[PDB]
């Protein structure tokens, strides 16, 4: 009666797909050898697997299992023409499972997925399963190639938790899932628009995300040449545009609309915007004559390249002289007018092509 | 006594801002000339212009006068040292309007403006106006130089009217309204997606507009390399997702989704998307050995590169041997095979990397 093995182990990598079978000796003195199979516990009338090793040796291993099945592992020791009865066990290799699923670009109805792929030869595949623990139900349950570490789903609510899942697939069999829970972003204003453009003002526009039971919007402003001061609005749900007003002429703004949810706030919705140039002020005469007199103007606040000044005579309109004048001089003479004749004299501010609105006065010359 | 001239003619030109002034002349044999005044009516005491013509002459033009101001002309036969009664009238002459204005890159939500700007030197700017003639009040004003023909409006309702307006302004004036009456159009899906992409399925996926009284939604797709023939679904309001079955494996199909309302239809959210790989049929052996056989298949429908034939022993899936099979075969000889062994076989088929779904199937190699 030839001793068995004693204290068999068995180790099924799931990452290798090897399976390593490990033994303690027999006790008996003269042995040639071991004998291990591995079969399939179902059944030993199918295939089976035999390794036979030297008697040294107290370990072997057998590379070829198929994931999920059961196996019935046995080792014998054997003396030559005989053999002990064996030491046996089972043993499940595991279904290989992801374990680095990570999400990546969350937006308010964008999720992607990040995984590395498995490079086993028994994977035929991965499913995407997206569960709403919201109130939907298992809507989406996609299917992808063993050659895929990059999915992204898409067509999301804004104010629901979803579940995503990720599981192995291989022919006839599934690993267990690989879950993991988010909510999307609160979904951001599209399209700003910029009108009603004064020194002083805008209207800034924007279009907002469906129908949402919207709690406000937030809409941040700043020069772009002193990013420190932010000023800030809360605006209405069902409102889309507000006038900005108090505003630096000739100054580009940083402007920026937010919607707010769930006390969460979207990614600005952000554009820049230049205020327009403010008029010259403070229109003044002198040294009247009948045929000239000065006239004098202050400078806008805003950056101007010179002035375009007009005059013609009062209720004629029609056809008025011009003049330019750079912006280093505020006053210009008119000359070759017209005796005891009211004249209506105005200026613009000018840089290039932007206009600043009129600045009008009016003065008579005197009779000859 | 000098009689006056007769049958005064008061033309005030739009286009050019010139008032022509003409007459019949006197019946007085030996006159030196005429005199022509032109005043605004408020009060004579202001500015006033005069033109002298000589004896011959019938006509005089005044190219300064203001738009929407009342002026008197009148008109006095000169002989010498004296003058004759005159004869006189009242003209208004019209402020300028346009009259080219033009609707262009009618969207959803956006109406462009297209007029032709007037060279005139009375002209400060351009008023626009946009009425909602559904439900809305003159929501938008905006203004603009003299130098702009171009202004787009944007954020608009698709069901609903507009009226859009365009003003002339000068100073302490304004033309008559040009008017035009609009609907924006249906607003189109966006954001078109194919997932689950089978040889004869694929899911498609939008994005519908905000939140409308939506009628139904139209899908309609082709193959590229026949655009003839169409198929057309109607899809209930509330989903945003069809599953496309019974098509073409290998095949590219364009594919359009159009959101239908009040009888009209939106514009076509267009993409493209090719269908995958169909497995190919009909597994069979022959010519079975103690260790070999002969596997066959029937090729797929769609354009292939080649086949992977993989097999292993039944219950043993971890390590499957593995060859390549070009297109133009249908058949291979697997051998050094186990005698007695249950063998699972698989073929795929390849389109480069494309690759079908797995055609499976089982066969035993004899008894040595």
């Amino acid at each position: 009666p030839l001793s068995p093995p004693t204290n068999l182990h068995l180790e099924a990598n799931p990452d290798t797909g090897v399976l390593t079978v490990s033994w303690e000796r027999s006790t008996t003195p003269d042995i040639t050898g071991y004998r291990i199979t591995t079969t399939p516990t179902n059944g030993q009338q199918g295939n089976s697997l035999e390794e036979v090793v030297h008697a040294d040796q107290s370990s072997c291993t057998f590379d070829n299992l198929s994931p999920g099945l059961e196996y019935n592992v046995s080792v014998y020791t054997v003396k030559d023409d005989k053999e002990s009865v064996p030491i046996s066990d089972t043993i499940i290799p595991e279904v290989p499972q992801l374990t680095d699923l990570s999400f990546v670009d969350i937006t308010d109805s964008s999720i992607g997925l990040r995984w590395t792929p498995l490079n086993s030869s028994t994977i035929i595949g991965y499913r995407i399963t997206v569960v709403a623990a919201g109130e939907g139900i298992p809507i989406f349950e996609d299917f992808v190639d063993s050659s895929v570490g990059y999915y992204t789903v898409t067509g999301l609510e804004p104010g629901i938790d979803y579940d995503i899942s990720v599981i192995t697939l291989i022919n006839g069999g599934e690993s267990a899932p690989t879950t993991l829970t988010q909510q999307t972003a609160v979904p951001p204003p599209t399209d700003l628009r910029f009108t009603n453009i004064g020194p002083d003002t805008m209207r800034v526009t924007w279009a907002p995300p469906p129908s949402i039971d919207l709690t406000n919007f937030l809409v941040r402003y700043s020069p772009v040449k002193n990013e420190e001061d932010v000023a800030e609005l809360s605006i209405s749900p069902s409102d889309n545009a507000v006038v900005l007003t108090n505003l630096l002429p000739g100054t580009e703004y940083v402007v920026s609309v937010s919607s707010v949810y769930e006390q969460h706030e979207s990614t600005p919705l952000r554009g820049r915007q230049k205020t327009g140039l403010d008029s010259p002020t403070g229109i003044d005469f002198s040294d009247i004559t009948a045929n000239s007199f000065t006239v004098h103007w202050i400078a806008p606040r805003a950056t101007i390249t010179g002035y375009r000044i007009r005059h013609h005579p009062e209720h004629f309109s029609g056809r008025p002289r011009e003049d330019r004048v750079p912006h280093s001089r505020n006053s210009i003479t008119l000359t070759n007018l017209t005796p005891g004749t009211e004249y209506v004299v105005s200026i613009v501010a000018l840089n290039g092509r932007e206009e600043s609105p009129l600045l009008i006065g009016q003065q008579s010359t005197v009779s000859a």
